[PDB]
């Protein structure tokens, strides 16, 4: 598995707490500030698998003439199904039937504790948010089917 | 002039105060909420020319396998200099030299006073965010040229 599949998103579009890549890897972004150097913005994000810090700067490119845009790149997330949750990890399945016996939950935001009650009450409605990156995968975020 | 130019946004990144384009006009958002019979996101907008109050919902479409997008339509912005104001508008320049006489600009979060006083103070510095809709012009924000 390469890297993550990603989307643009514009700069103006960013706050504290989205997910973007950062050095090539998927953070959580915790401080946007403004380099003093080159006026783009910087961000500061923690990576969502090894928990360290990275930083990355936007860049300006122009398009079109009068069209000046400063983007960052954010992970494209898959939707899987909860079949069952047992210690820390879940049996999930995509939208294909693919079974992954062993779908790791990150520990951010009470996410397990919010996941498990979901369950106990719907699990056909519950699905999880999942991050892929060079071959690993993990659920960052819930989802109950709308209504 | 047609419709704005767009770029797409994930509605994970659509905040109150952002614009987006509903029922095919630029407005900014200040309610999103969720529709009890989809359960997709719809969102309220005031339209920034007219001023009047806009509804449209997200929808859901499925690219690849398990991967579920819900997006909005957000405007392209120009940047463009300004060379002088004068009651109410400004004299505005594109990129490409292009002189636009009388460019108005919006009537909100002060940013006519805010706009004069950088230009004040580094004319040449201050740039102008532009919103291109149907041939109408107006400047919606501003922007300090970086360091």
């Amino acid at each position: 598995g390469s890297a993550s599949q990603t989307v643009t998103i514009p700069c103006h579009h960013i706050r504290l707490g989205d997910i973007l890549i950062l050095q090539g890897r998927p953070c959580q972004v915790i401080r946007i500030s403004t380099s003093a150097a080159t006026g783009q913005h910087r961000y500061l994000g923690v990576d969502l698998f090894t928990k360290q810090l990275h930083e990355e700067s936007s860049f300006v490119s122009n398009p079109a003439p009068s069209v000046v845009v400063q983007t960052m790149l954010g992970p494209v997330f898959k939707q899987y199904r909860v079949l069952d949750m047992q210690d820390g990890s879940i049996v999930a399945m995509t939208e294909t039937g693919d079974v992954k016996q062993n779908l790791p939950v990150i520990d951010q935001s009470s996410l397990w504790n919010r996941l498990q009650k979901a369950f106990e009450s719907g699990r056909g409605s519950v699905r999880v948010l999942v991050v892929s990156d060079h071959g690993r995968e993990m659920a960052v975020d819930m989802k109950v089917v709308h209504g």
